[PDB]
């Protein structure tokens, strides 16, 4: 004898099961006889996938469960992900992840650090045709990314604004098919340091 679930939200991720399987995962037979503000807590328990969610009886006999997933916006390492708002969350590497999305590195404990600069900085490569492919901060904060091309791109440590806005300026200057850019060092003061790619026959 089990309950009905009212789920309601853009269940993208979630499958009523993954929670059938959330709620059972505490040993009290009756469904309805656990309090909600613990079934919220549980199944909201990020896992860690949703947001919060918010759990109410109806009580006929089923159980009304609303949530709201984590969005992605971007991903953090390599197995992590985060969202326009800065947020930490994951999903198994199951039939979910399919979409062209920005890959953001760096150490642990730094996400917003992170975000704060790809926002900020994607303005500038979106203004463009450089749809910018990743964007990673080393401990001692030294950045580095990539463009549409795998175009490297250092960025260093300290100016980056400035040394950013460089790039943007020197560029119409690919005076071809097998010669392409293989990236542009900025580590310098006074000027870039362009470099091409070693192909191969």
């Amino acid at each position: 004898p089990l309950s009905k679930l009212v789920v309601t939200g853009e269940r993208h991720y979630t499958t009523n099961d993954d929670i059938r399987q959330a709620i059972l995962s505490l040993g009290a037979p009756g469904t309805f006889m656990t309090q909600d503000v613990n079934i919220i807590q549980q199944q909201i328990e990020r896992l860690p996938w949703i947001q919060q969610a918010s759990v109410r009886k109806q009580w006929p006999d089923e159980l009304k469960i609303h949530l709201v997933e984590y969005v992605p916006f971007a991903r953090w390492n390599d197995l992590h992900m985060v969202d326009e708002q800065g947020r930490s969350f994951s999903v198994p590497s199951e039939r979910v992840g399919k979409q062209k999305l920005p890959l953001l590195y760096g150490p642990e404990g730094s996400e917003q650090d992170v975000l704060e600069g790809y926002r900020a900085i994607n303005k500038v490569l979106a203004a463009n045709k450089y749809q910018l492919k990743m964007v990673a901060m080393s401990a001692r904060h030294s950045w580095q990314l990539a463009l549409d091309n795998d175009v490297r791109l250092e960025l260093g440590r300290d100016d980056r604004m400035g040394r950013l806005q460089r790039f943007i300026e020197l560029y119409p200057m690919l005076q071809q098919p097998d010669k392409r850019v293989s990236y542009v060092d900025l580590r310098y003061e006074t000027g870039a340091a362009i470099g091409w790619a070693p192909v191969f026959i």
